[PDB]
């Protein structure tokens, strides 16, 4: 049984910090309890010759420890020391150093406020002093990343809440999102416009050496070029990051598996499940047994695949956007190793009903029976599965809130009330479908969604101060395209409604730099309001929320921006609660399910829970509410259909 890549243990950290130890300051120290696992395995069985370490014959002292049954390094497969192992290399515009001198060059660069690329366990990071405004502005400039929050590595967890420290210090060593007020040392460009910062602890020997020396917070963000997957080879890091890093601290131990840092909230809520969790299998819910080998492809964004068999499922690491340049290489290596580990050969493939997906094209190429699952069905089913809802558990009413997923009959969904079981999804209602003006541009430019909302719902929309920029434009050409259905498909998208409101409030740039940016801004703004008496509502007309009434009341309720943002979250939750309550009570359903990336919104969760105290409420916690949990939902649905003899 292989275990996830594990944070350097206290015993290895002590050995590395003890002068006179053969492994004193050795940046590759590991033992049977810690070190890289999944990221250094070429093939099963887990044995040095089938790892990245086959290239490094052990010296006699290492070999004795590896063979000694009582030694902490007994069969530590990637074991090494300075004599026989990998070593550091420094590269910087015609400078070169090795070993300790390489480390020191990287340290000197970081202190002067430069950016260094650092080789990690599962890829490379870009690092700089997180207190240094200039360094962080430079990193943002070079990476064309003006807003997206940067992960920061702290030397210690001191000063953080108990819950954060506990998560930070596990073998998994995730990034943990923490209120930025706990970390005043960070410059303001770490998470601009947001209330939280992703903090992490050193969890490999190199990181410990760096933070021990530096004693300050360090930006520790993914070493990628935008639109590409992270580099895993030195040669790819050097190419990809040349415009960005001032120098490169690399080494000659290969990484074979892309494995990003995991990301959780302090509350324990899973956002991205990679390093430290993969490749642990999970038990399927009660009633799922003897399941055939099923490969589930997930969806195109925030991708994970899932292998289902027997009574367990195993999810891949996060693979990101499947449209990125050469992402198939990493996706396929992950699939090869995962199938090798679990001796798995699929008999069935499951993928999303969206016919334009890359993953769906990959599924067509496998020579296996294929079946599709609706995106929002899979969201709801992943949440059910996580909560161990039995195979014969009964129907729930589900609320699935996201950006875009293909619904029934070619409709674009994103804000739906559904009657769900593992085998069935019936659409009951939700948000009205509203045009996406300019198609893919709608997700990048919030004003487009405000325009689309106003055209549909707001008489004399041009007269409100909140629509001024849109009104000033020649918006009428777009209005014409919307009318004629020219690259303006209808979507009942909760994400785009967020964007429209954010556009009206001016709390995001006119053009976004990352997906979800306007919605994150709006949530961060609403979060500073502790609740307010307000008249804004979203009534229900049939089984849809009445946005005409919402816009009329919201646009005409002047108040501080945070309270306007709060009132929107509150009205949206109340409106969806009323829909779900009617649907569930009249079917004798007592349990409600929530999923989709928008359900990551804390305030919405809280308002929903507030309004729905008369129901058992199921929210995602150990898998992402977003597309990262989707493959699991596809897998339980396929399994349930198979178990029913369909
Ligand atoms: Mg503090
Ligand atoms: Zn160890
Ligand atoms: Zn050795
Ligand atoms: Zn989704």
């Amino acid at each position: 049984q292989i275990v996830p890549d594990a944070a350097t243990c206290p015993a290895c950290l002590a050995e590395m910090n003890t002068p006179g130890e053969r492994r004193y300051r050795y940046p590759f120290i590991n033992c049977t309890h810690c070190g890289p696992r999944f990221t250094i395995i070429r093939a099963m069985p887990y044995d040095r010759p089938f790892t990245v370490m086959a290239a490094f014959p052990l010296c006699p002292a290492c070999d004795k420890e590896y063979r000694d049954p009582l030694d902490r390094r007994f069969h530590a497969q990637p074991v090494a020391c300075p004599e026989c192992g990998p070593y550091l290399e420094w590269v910087s515009h015609g400078e070169h150093a090795e070993q300790e001198a390489a480390l020191q060059a990287a340290i000197a660069q970081l202190k002067m406020g430069n950016i260094v690329a650092i080789k990690g366990i599962g890829g490379f990071h870009l690092a700089c002093d997180a207190r240094n405004s200039n360094a962080v502005a430079t990193l943002r400039a070079r990476k064309h990343r003006p807003a997206k929050p940067l992960a920061v590595m702290l030397p210690v967890a001191d000063g953080l809440p108990d819950a954060a420290r506990q998560l930070l210090t596990t073998p998994a060593a995730p990034i943990v999102l923490v209120d930025k007020k706990y970390v005043p040392e960070l410059c303001d460009d770490i998470a601009p416009g947001l209330n939280e910062v992703g903090v992490m602890l050193p969890a490999n020997p190199l990181q410990h050496l760096l933070l021990q020396e530096l004693q300050c917070p360090l930006v520790m963000t993914s070493g990628n070029l935008s639109g590409k997957p992270p580099a895993i080879s030195n040669e790819q890091a050097l190419e990809d990051l040349q415009g960005i890093a001032d120098g490169f601290l690399i080494h000659n131990r290969d990484i074979v598996q892309r494995m990003d840092d995991s990301v959780v909230r302090e509350s324990g809520e899973m956002l991205r499940r990679s390093r430290g969790y993969v490749p642990d299998a999970l038990a399927l819910p009660p009633g799922f047994k003897n399941v055939p080998p099923v490969l589930c492809l997930g969806a195109d964004l925030k991708n994970t695949f899932c292998l289902v068999r027997g009574e367990q499922v195993v999810l891949s690491q996060h693979l990101g956007d499947l449209s990125d340049d050469g992402i198939q290489t990493q996706w396929r290596e992950a699939l090869r190793l995962m199938q090798n580990i679990y001796n798995f050969t699929p008999q069935y493939v499951v993928h999303d009903a969206h016919p334009g997906y890359v993953s769906c094209q990959w599924a067509s190429e496998m020579n296996l029976p294929t079946q599709t699952v609706l995106h929002h069905h899979a969201h709801a089913a992943a949440c059910l599965a996580e909560h161990q809802w039995p195979l014969d558990g009964g129907d729930v009413i589900a609320l699935t809130l996201d950006g875009i997923g293909m619904g029934e009959n070619g409709a674009l969904w994103g804000g739906e009330c559904l009657r769900v079981n593992y085998r069935e999804c019936e659409h009951l209602g939700g948000l009205p479908a509203v045009a996406l003006p300019g198609g893919d541009l709608a997700a990048k430019q919030p004003w487009r969604n405000l325009l689309a909302q106003c055209l549909r719902f707001v008489p004399e929309w041009q007269n409100y101060p909140e629509t001024a920029s849109v009104a000033a434009a020649n918006w009428s050409v777009l209005a014409r395209a919307i009318e004629r259905g020219i690259n303006a498909p209808l979507a009942s998208s909760c994400g785009r409604l967020f964007d429209a409101v954010a556009a009206a409030l001016g709390c995001a740039p006119a053009t976004l730099s990352y997906e979800g940016e306007a919605a994150c801004a709006l949530e961060a703004l609403a979060a500073s309001c502790d609740g307010v008496t307000h008249p804004v509502t979203m009534p229900r007309v049939d089984n849809q929320l009445d946005l005409a009434t919402f816009w009329q009341q919201w646009l005409n309720w002047q108040a501080p921006v945070n309270q306007r943002a709060w009132a929107f979250h509150d009205a949206l939750a109340q409106g969806f609660a009323a829909l779900m309550r009617e649907q569930a009570t009249m079917r004798g359903i007592t349990t409600l399910v929530f999923s989709g990336g928008v359900i990551h919104n804390r305030l919405l969760r809280a308002r929903l829970a507030h309004y729905l105290a008369d129901f058992t409420l199921l929210f995602p916690q150990s898998l992402p509410a977003g597309d990262g949990g989707l493959s699991l939902g596809q897998g339980v649905i396929a399994a349930a259909r198979w178990l029913a003899g369909e």
